[PDB]
């Protein structure tokens, strides 16, 4: 149904989201530097 | 600072997460219709 | 949908082959001095 495109679509967000918040909470002590 | 084969296995675990989800998910749908 | 696990999957293979000609590359590399 869905075509490869939009799967891939799909998977690329949820992985950009788990980087995001992996990386926001190693960063987290940085943030608060400022 | 971190190896292009490091970068590979990260995000092929995040991708092998995603994986897991989905198979549980289906793996519990076939079982819910006992 | 279990085309969203081939697809996973299919894209882990080809991660897999990535990392192992990645590796391999990167001996020769080495050795190359």
């Amino acid at each position: 149904s869905v075509s490869e495109i939009q799967l891939m679509h799909n998977l690329g967000k949820h992985l950009n989201s788990m980087e995001r918040v992996e990386w926001l909470r190693k960063k987290l002590q940085d943030v608060h530097n400022f």
